[PDB]
């Protein structure tokens, strides 16, 4: 993900694409002030445009295009649909040659404030073989250290040790004393994890895995976040993002044809790995299979289907979902309406009514208003087969502000208990169904909170969580689940306020 450039001013920007790219070359950056907003700044005919791209928590929006689950599936998406993006007068703008960042800040494994023995005893207590850290001299400043671990993994018996080796800058290039002399400290380490360096005694100094400073036991949370409050939280969300070059699967079955019109965004699809298949369709329908959904199966175990909001075209695809699945607990993330637009189409019948939708057949049973949400007693079955019947519970959260995230978790976290022990008194119940607007952000967002306060809940505070971790696997299920660095600041929030409330108790 080079063409990512963190700390880069706008003009900075142009005088990069100007000097050192061509026409057709690009590059992408935040706003420093405005979080959310980003660039993206392009050469065509020796001249700079600049597109805006706003995430207020839901999707990235590319003003005269298209909305993306990532960065990274824009840019994508757009190297190989040629023609497509716009500019006010219409004109093209080709995508063609990114333009690298040398800044290593964002890698995972760039460390650059660590001494040599803060380094060698992270090593030692969080690391195993082949892990790995890059820090700068303390002693040659513009210079580099590259510290690995090597050894057994079954006391300190000597089977294992700290190396260190000095990485010089010369003329805006780095080397280890010989050999290649390489651009970017990101080159050179790729580079070396490929092909290892070997001590004439044979050892060989494997780059396997950076060190981990995320996993903490849940008790560290609360001075973690003290320290990560006084722009490191900026700083950690970012290494993420920058992972999410790792995730581009495939989503052919949504850019079908017969499927297009199932989509509320046409580029916001689910992967195809775990998309949830429909079976015992219409035989007449052609693709009767489809739906906007995933499985997400956290690595008694509670798994989750997160999905976007029904068009008026899917309700009947997202009940033969609900009773396919087994699923007797849906979240809903939106209000009906937000800022005079549809986020979550109505898909149930008024209290007490009963209506038909395809083959299924749904009872409102009785509604009951909380301060933060609705809860609705839905009883689904299929027509034509009474003992089919089963309850579903219908949680609606009401109170999400329409941009940002709440300014306290309390309210989510009430929300969340609940929801949780509805699921665990039924026997059997299927995954616990979170959905509305594209289902990504806020849904990643309440999926992520509710995976890593169950872990507090079975365990207490003897568990190692790690936040960055967790929803890079949830990413792997569905594209982009949460969407922003204040949704990421909140999940840190939520677990703290969790804990601090058991910590009461
Ligand atoms: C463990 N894990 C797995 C995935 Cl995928 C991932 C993505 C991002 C962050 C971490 N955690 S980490 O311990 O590797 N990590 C914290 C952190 C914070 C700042 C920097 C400076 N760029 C570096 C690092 C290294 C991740």
């Amino acid at each position: 993900r080079r063409w990512f450039h963190p700390n880069i001013t706008g003009v900075e920007a142009e005088n990069l694409l100007l000097t050192r790219g061509v026409d057709g070359s690009f590059l992408a950056r935040p706003s420093k002030s405005n979080p959310g907003d980003f660039t993206l700044s392009v050469r065509r005919n020796g001249a700079v445009t600049h597109i805006k791209i706003q995430n207020t928590g839901d999707y990235y929006d590319l003003y005269g295009g298209e909305k993306f689950a990532t960065l990274a599936e824009l840019v994508q998406y757009y190297m190989e649909h040629h023609g497509q993006l716009k500019e006010k007068n219409g004109d093209v703008i080709e995508l063609k040659y990114p333009l690298n960042c040398a800044d290593p800040t964002s890698e995972r494994w760039f460390h650059g404030h660590l001494s040599g023995k803060e380094a060698e005893k992270l090593l030692t207590e969080k690391g195993k073989h082949g892990s790995f850290l890059v820090r700068e001299s303390q002693s040659h400043p513009g210079d580099f250290v590259l510290s690995v671990r090597t050894g057994d993994d079954k006391s300190n018996d000597g089977k294992s040790k700290v190396t260190h080796v000095m990485i010089r800058c010369q003329e805006l290039k780095y080397d280890v004393g010989g050999g290649e002399r390489f651009d970017s400290l990101t080159d050179l380490v790729e580079h070396y994890k490929k092909n290892p360096m070997v001590e004439t005694l044979g050892t060989v100094l494997q780059l396997k895995q950076p060190l981990n400073t995320t996993r903490i036991n849940a008790a560290e949370i609360e001075s973690r976040v003290r320290e990560l409050s006084k722009q490191g939280f900026w700083e950690e969300f970012e290494t993420l993002q920058q992972q999410e070059c790792k995730l581009l699967y495939s989503r052919k079955e949504g850019q079908r044809q017969e499927n297009k019109n199932k989509n509320r965004y046409k580029n916001i699809l689910p992967f195809d790995h775990t998309r949830v298949v429909l079976h015992d369709g219409d035989p007449n329908e052609p693709v009767s299979d489809y739906i906007n959904a995933n499985i997400i199966m956290p690595e008694p175990k509670k798994s989750y289907i997160a999905t976007q909001g029904c068009l008026q075209n899917t309700v009947n695809d997202f009940w033969r979902m609900v009773f396919q699945e087994n699923s007797r607990v849906i979240v809903m993330t939106t209000k009906e309406v937000e800022r005079g637009k549809s986020k979550c189409v109505k898909y149930w019948p008024d209290e007490y009514a009963l209506k038909e939708y395809g083959v299924m057949r749904v009872r409102n049973v009785k509604e009951s208003a909380a301060h933060d949400y609705t809860l609705r007693e839905l009883k689904l079955s299929k027509v034509g087969q009474g003992n089919t019947e089963r309850t579903v519970w219908q949680y609606h959260f009401r109170t999400w502000p329409d941009h940002g995230v709440p300014s306290d978790p309390g309210g989510v976290l009430d929300f969340l208990e609940e929801v949780h022990h509805k699921q665990e008194s039924i026997m059997d119940a299927g995954p616990v169904v979170v959905h509305c607007s594209a289902g990504i952000g806020r849904t990643g967002t309440f999926i992520v909170i509710d995976i890593l306060i169950d872990i507090i809940r079975e365990k207490g505070v003897d568990c190692d969580i790690d936040v960055p971790k967790t929803i890079q696997m949830v990413r792997s299920q569905r594209s982009g689940m949460v969407q922003t660095e204040a949704q990421y600041r909140f999940i840190y929030m939520a677990v703290q306020h969790y804990i601090e409330t058991l910590q009461r108790r």
